[PDB]
């Protein structure tokens, strides 16, 4: 994945037939290069009709999920594998390129302790066997950081590095986001430092979720790092316009991060394009 | 009004039994601290006169902190929540303490999965009202800390703040800022301090991380010119999480070290958020 | 003043009929409140053609030199008052509300030591006499603060409010400039709070003279620090694009700052109304 | 290879006579830094044997640097420039020192009023590889340091040192940037780091009014991240200008304290700094 792309709660609540339409529709008017569509309810999810609107539309795509709390990996990881099985296999027949997110665990995900190392085996054992699954269907598996407050196992780089590394799969690669990284680097440029070998995708996320640019992440840090590592994976937005009802809970937006999409895609993609520009981004 | 620089001592003590203050005074007076926020746990089992003593002697000003616990949550149990805010606000005014502050309109895990509505925030008000009537009565202050999105769902910015202090009339409710937390919430750090302006005497220095203050996301230079700017008259409290209490430590989502040890976090934050103020002339 | 503007050296450095018509057809184009006139040669001004101009288009305007070597105050304050007094009547017949700029000196003074009593007590003899002449007139005065390498008497907030004081009138304010506090302020906030009860403009220009956004400058402190003051008069944008070579290699331009126009205004200016807007300055 | 934090000697002395030798050594000491920078502003006058000594003595490493005076500016006096740094790089070798770096190419306050041509540049080059040729001759390195559009019209930005490197053609000459003149002059202050990524050796990490690292404007996160993204193994180096070399103060433009005094910058810059090429990875 390269160039620019958005997360596609920017235009819709829901990966349904309507929404689909709307979010490709949507992406057309902004001149990006790909979108990033949730696998939240897989079944659900009518692949046909979305690979014609992409391939229509000269448009590229990948899936993101977390797991449902039935089928988290660090606890069951046998309804794990199963769930992430049939989430690669939609993300394929639409032709998505990979399957990035929290597909560890949980968004909302939380013992009330530290991680343990039998959580950390489970998971290990579980995006073994989805990775193997991934490579049959042709696609990529993507590990988020994500805060604390979403997840108890995966917050940093390094942390997401140390996973990438026990499993020892050969097609799992590294997403980190910058909403993510403002609360859990100490420095939001080791983040990336942490990962730079395994770094294939990035979320640019203000710091409350609104317009990239007019929050507290540190930009300039940010996009003087990605080009020193030579970052050349994709970028892309995420901001919840709208919200996926099976998630809402666990990624907190409790008041509109900004007035509509209009506002978020006018301001914050011309200054995140602006900015890869200003440091040469590959 | 607190004045000059301070401490959470969260870093020596969260349990203020009797060794846990001689700890937590005996940090302070080796950091020359103005004033020490104690923690409240638990209220009931505070010994005030020990407390009093200890501060008067060392001519320390202190402050008293606590969110509410799950039997307490104002939103949907006002009247234990009004409860618990009396026996706090009548230990904190019996040791000496000036002002009762922090998560006092709800708890830590409080989350419905929706916005906030009328009805959670009419409970918050009732209870805040009764609250502040009896700080009154015992001659302190109270404080509203906003927080993260992901601790609670009702005050998470500065203006969220001023709102529910408006909606209750009182004057003695102000509101308790924490970079920490607006390093999340606020569309520019400033802008917390911007709209919290007319109402603001209290601010947690924290890391992004709650690490070691200087070494973050935190937009320091940010924070201090803006404070000066609003001519902030008030306790600067540096909040770092190293060494805190495990099950403390736990529920407020910290899974890994914040730091390395007390040496990192008071030998490089304090000198660098002292250093700030200075620079931008809140001294 | 109040709202934004832009200083037209962008389009016109030479204050003649097709200049003046081209500065104000760039200020209608990107819709701003008022204009900031260089004014390079008072005497050569039209100031019925540009007072006709303003006010067909309902703009405001302010005008700002800096003095040349012939009548820098510090050294030959005669000869500075009498270029002043010619200024000040063109500013106010052609319906500007003050001058601004290095009116108290010029760009290229240096002795080598600090600043001086005599040289500041010629200042204020200047600065007196030329306030009295503006008074006359109905405008005010504005003193910019400037860096070490342009001028050596102020550079910084609190030395223009220290002359301010000095001089002892009531119609002299100061106007701090962004690319200069970048480089004379310790911390750039501590200029706009030390010149708090005198500051009535400010040239927002990044620090290299290019493209608001895209550099040094710390937006983010600047914006709130001035909300946080009350701030109520000028935002002017100010960039050296496109400026006459001789003026450019004056002001140490020797290569370009930016690309081109579209670059500077149409990044620059949207990020700054942008950063006022989220600020509440508006 | 210097290597390490090292400070230039402007932090304690005005002229590197004998008495000033001893007070910096003295000073470089009192900080346990690795390095000092010695300026080689009037060769003639330094007393090698009597540095080499202290720097012996007190298992101190050291460099040297300058600007050319005007009779023997490179860009217009070629010939006269490579006279004079033969001269600089001798003495430089004669007191142990190990580079001479900084505006080797022109002077601190060079102008000629118009752009720079390719004529001043193809000067520099020869004097630059003559130089180099020298310099590899007793053994040295040498740096072109690039400055402000202020100090000097030819070499402004880390792309236009690279591009002179290159002309040049000697692989004994670095790149030197300043934090100081990135702040003016870089169109992101890491873009400097980036575009001078290949040839970077040393950089002086000095705040943006040359007072002390960490309270100013300099974007120091974004500094030390992109250093340690692109490897950087080099010298770490301050400069405040507490005392001001008279040969180059015209050019310098410090018209009014920096700092209160050498105390402060070391006392809060220095930790600073050291914490931060920490944070980052860097030592
Ligand atoms: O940032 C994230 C959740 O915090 C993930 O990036 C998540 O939103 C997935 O895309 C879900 O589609
Ligand atoms: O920031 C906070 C919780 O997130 C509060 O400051 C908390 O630490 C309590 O009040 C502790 O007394
Ligand atoms: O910043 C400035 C010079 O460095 C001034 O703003 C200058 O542009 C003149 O006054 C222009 O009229
Ligand atoms: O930063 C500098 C001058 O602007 C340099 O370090 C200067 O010291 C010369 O290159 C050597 O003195
Ligand atoms: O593919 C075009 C279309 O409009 O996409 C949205 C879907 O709900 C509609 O049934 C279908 O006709
Ligand atoms: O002046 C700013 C401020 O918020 O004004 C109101 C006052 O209660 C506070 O002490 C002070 O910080
Ligand atoms: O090297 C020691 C010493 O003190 O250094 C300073 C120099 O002026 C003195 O002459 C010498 O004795
Ligand atoms: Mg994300
Ligand atoms: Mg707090
Ligand atoms: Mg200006
Ligand atoms: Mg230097």
């Amino acid at each position: 994945m390269q160039g620019f792309g958005v997360h596609t709660s920017m235009w819709t609540m829901n990966w349904d037939r309507p929404g689909a339409e709307r979010a490709v529709a949507a992406a057309l008017k902004y001149e990006v290069d790909f979108i990033e569509i949730p696998m939240l309810n897989p079944p659900a999810v009518d692949t046909e009709h979305t690979r014609a609107l992409l391939e229509k539309n000269e448009l590229r795509a990948l899936c993101s999920l977390g797991l449902p709390e039935r089928a988290w990996a660090s606890v069951r990881p046998d309804a794990a594998i199963e769930h992430l099985k049939v989430a690669i296999d939609k993300t394929a027949d639409l032709g998505g390129e990979a399957l990035s997110g929290v597909i560890y665990g949980g968004i909302g995900e939380r013992t009330g302790v530290p991680p343990t190392e039998a959580e950390y085996d489970n998971i290990a054992r579980v995006l073994s066997a989805a990775a193997k699954h991934a490579k049959s269907r042709g696609i990529e598996l993507g590990v988020e950081a994500v805060n604390r407050y979403e997840n108890h196992l995966i917050n940093t780089g390094w942390q997401a590095v140390q996973m990438i590394e026990r499993v020892g799969a050969d097609n799992i690669f590294v997403h980190l986001d910058t909403y993510h990284m403002n609360i859990e680097e100490k420095g939001v440029g080791n983040g990336i430092l942490d990962a730079r070998e395994h770094l294939k995708y990035i979320h640019l996320s203000e710091s409350d979720r609104g317009t990239p640019g007019y929050g507290t992440c540190g930009w300039d840090e940010i996009f003087s790092t990605l080009a020193a590592i030579g970052f050349k994976g994709g970028l892309a937005m995420e901001s919840f316009i709208n919200m996926p009802p099976e998630v809402a809970y666990g990624l907190a937006v409790w008041r509109p991060v900004a007035k509509d999409e209009e506002e978020v895609m006018g301001n914050g993609l011309p200054f995140l394009r602006n900015k890869a520009k200003q440091y040469g981004l590959i």
